[PDB]
């Protein structure tokens, strides 16, 4: 019986939205977690120095990052202690920009970044107890254990159930905690990172791994609503919606939640709500294990700079193995698809990006390449768009081509997949298409 | 310089087509191989009595199966030395029959099976030389080696180029020969058939093989049309179109063509012809290595009875595997898929019938079964058929998707896969919703 928030970029940006962040958490007094990213901008500057960047942009950016942190700092009543920390992180900050302009890795990027985060929790529990409220900063790397794959490292459940009953659970018993999400701490002590927007991630898991009763994601639009409001105007809010469907929604481009958040959500049945930080009246989204009469057609949701990876065979192999062997490969590579697509020996593979925390994470590795090109003729077409329409069983009702293809007339259909989940039917479009696709089909649909 | 003629049942159903069939063979002097299949309803008469038939019905068919082979005799000039052979065949046959209705296999059912390109071609050879001349029978059995997989038996290419050179070429260059198609032989002597519709196999095969400058299949249809005409009655005629374009037609249901026909086709650059054994003055199609400006839309092929094996997961390996290993069962038990569809973890596979020359033949054995049921929940949907549509560029032009989905609002369409090939787009439906849906498409496409 504990509720999990989780409050991001834009709910933390500033002392302001910190504020109305931290009333919220004050709105209820089963709020005993609270799961901070780091303030808006702050990652992506992060990012950047991690890139390895010369002296001038460099110091630009470490100016950048210090002004957000003090346009916090200087509005608390005693910002004489936190200052002292600040200064460490930052300085820190500091020295890694200044390896990264030398050396840089998927590691680096990991332990230089975390420090975002870092520095928005450490900042909250100052606004709350600024309140006189029993607030106490934690750690998740304590906690968070991942395995070693940088950029975006992956949970480790079992290890994750004992720490947080050993360390965090107590922290919880005495009052409020305040940790951060995103980050993690692999086998041998170095920072981890989730992934971006991995923060979601990071609520749901303690959830789970805590045995919530529910999790809160507070974001910058109040809900989940049937398309990104950013592309359709005419987007309408879903007041409730269920697992698979919201699942399938954020694995195909609903950016509002993290493709994994929902994971622990269903392995526990922990209901998930999603709500505007900055207008908690407006009412947001309930994600749930079910729901009354589910729509045939939920939402769109659009997924871009996907990679289409066709495979033909340089016919040497029985198509049993040529198969079998070609998804042997990407078991090493460890290259996850979504969406594929097959015609006798021709597999066209639809390629996400990577959503890792370090930019230079390229999936099309050139020792993946000729072990590929040799068994068999590759082909890779990239500035492409994915969109997805999800609704409940799609498969056996009616209608369903006419539907969506009768408004896309003057495009140009890439690559259709459809039939394998009664939940979704998504295809290929060019980029610069992209969204007119998403509001001509969400208008004769949802408007 | 040789060509190779095919005729199928209808051309040798009896004396007078077999007569048509012999004309034909004598308007054109390249013409040194021609390849039978047995007269119509032979075929199925025989597979009936190789599943194991009561006293009763066994000697209906044996009976319908004499009738027919002296409908043909009881019409030459010296009816004597063929009747011996004939009773000879027919008495094996019913022998043969015999032990079927106690004991049946594959390997029964392909040699009893065999017996109808074997009366058939010794007819034609009688129809020939009742004519003054040199034509000579030949059993393919001979040179046409294959594995031991009995019912749709493999061609060992390299074995039949030796044989071929060493056994039939000789009696090529003395004067003409007549043999079987569909049927072969295994490596300890045991007699095989290709599969259903085998004799054009045979017939490129053979072409390949001898180095030929063409094939000329004579059918019951003059030449390939936009759909099967049974289906369409405004089916169009098609004058010319290329290898894949057809390899892809038969493959999804052109029934005109075995599905393997072009396969030697096209290694060998052999165009082959189809045309009308009943009507040769209508013209047939010619197929050959590429066109003049391709269509956007050829034709449409269904392909009936299809089942769709769905595999989700019972999440225990990942996806990388879970495909790698799912694919590495098939692999296995050798069940290959010409259209697959994927969302995530959920994989759609859509399962063509065997087209094996025994009935019997199950595609899902319980032994895979169980092993893919606990590696993965599996769901099995019948009587479901495949629409394809062939052309060229469909991946990269527009209007794909309303043009195709325009009409068949009404309807389910059940799996989609599309983007693997710039020659298809193929889609499932309901069976008995098939024909409609072919007929709505033609329509508003090449009417
Ligand atoms: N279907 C959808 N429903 C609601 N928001 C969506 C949807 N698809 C995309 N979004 C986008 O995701 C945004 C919230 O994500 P994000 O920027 O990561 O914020 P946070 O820091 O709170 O995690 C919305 O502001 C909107 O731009
Ligand atoms: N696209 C198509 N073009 C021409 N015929 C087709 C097509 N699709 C299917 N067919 C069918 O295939 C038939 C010829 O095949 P088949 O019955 O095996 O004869 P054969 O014994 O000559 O091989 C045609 O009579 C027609 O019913
Ligand atoms: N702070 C990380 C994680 C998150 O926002 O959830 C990012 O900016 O992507
Ligand atoms: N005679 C076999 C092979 C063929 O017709 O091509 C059958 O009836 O199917
Ligand atoms: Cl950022
Ligand atoms: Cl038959
Ligand atoms: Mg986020
Ligand atoms: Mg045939």
């Amino acid at each position: 019986e504990i509720v999990v928030s989780k409050f991001g970029g834009t709910s933390v940006a500033d002392f302001d939205a910190m504020n109305r962040s931290a009333d919220i958490v004050l709105s209820d007094a089963n709020v005993r977690l609270v799961v901070l990213s780091a303030s808006a901008g702050i990652t992506n500057l992060l990012v950047a120095l991690a890139e390895g960047l010369e002296p001038g942009e460099r110091f630009e950016k470490l100016d950048a990052i210090r002004n957000i942190q003090f346009a916090i700092l200087e509005r608390l009543r005693y910002p004489n202690v936190i200052r002292e920390e600040i200064e460490r992180l930052l300085e820190n900050i500091t020295v890694l920009a200044e390896a990264a302009a030398l050396a840089t890795s998927p590691a680096l990027t990991d332990e230089l970044v975390s420090h975002g985060e870092l520095m928005s929790t450490l900042l909250f529990v100052e606004i709350l107890r600024e309140r006189d409220v029993q607030a106490q900063w934690f750690d998740v790397r304590k906690v968070m254990r991942t395995n070693d794959r940088f950029g975006r490292a992956e949970p480790d459940i079992a290890a994750l159930a004992e720490l947080a009953a050993l360390q965090l659970l107590p922290r919880l018993n005495e009052g409020l905690v305040i940790t951060q999400g995103f980050i993690g701490s692999e086998n041998k002590g170095r920072t981890t990172t989730l992934g971006r927007g991995g923060s979601d991630y990071t609520a749901a898991l303690l959830a789970e791994a805590l045995h919530a009763s529910r999790v809160d994601i507070w974001t910058d639009v109040p809900g989940i609503y049937t398309t990104d409001p950013r592309v359709v105007s005419a987007a309408k809010r879903i007041d409730e919606i269920a697992f698979a469907e919201a699942a399938e929604m954020a694995t195909f481009g609903a950016k509002v939640l993290h493709p994994a958040t929902l994971l622990p959500a269903v392995r526990s049945d922990i209901p998930v709500f999603v709500g505007s930080s900055k207008d908690p009246r407006a009412g947001g989204t309930l994600v749930c294990n079910k729901t009354e009469n589910p729509p045939l057609f939920r939402a769109l949701a659009l997924r871009r700079n996907q990679t289409l990876l066709t495979l033909h065979s340089l016919n040497m192999l029985h198509s049993r193995g040529f198969l079998a062997e070609v998804f042997g490969i990407l078991a090493r590579h460890n290259i996850s698809v979504d969406l594929i697509t097959t015609s006798e020996v021709s597999v066209a593979l639809t390629l996400d990006t990577t959503g890792s925390t370090s930019t230079g994470d390229t999936l099309l590795t050139q020792s993946l390449l000729m072990e590929l090109s040799a068994l068999c003729r590759v082909e890779v077409e990239e500035g492409l768009a994915l969109v997805a329409l999800i609704g409940n069983d799609l498969s056996k009702a009616c209608g369903v081509g006419k539907e969506v293809f009768g408004v896309l007339e003057p495009f140009n259909i890439r690559m259709i997949c459809y039939g394998a989940s009664s939940h979704n039917l998504c295809f290929l479009v060019p980029g610069e298409d992209a969204e007119q696709v998403v509001q001509k089909l969400h208008s004769n649909l949802f408007e």
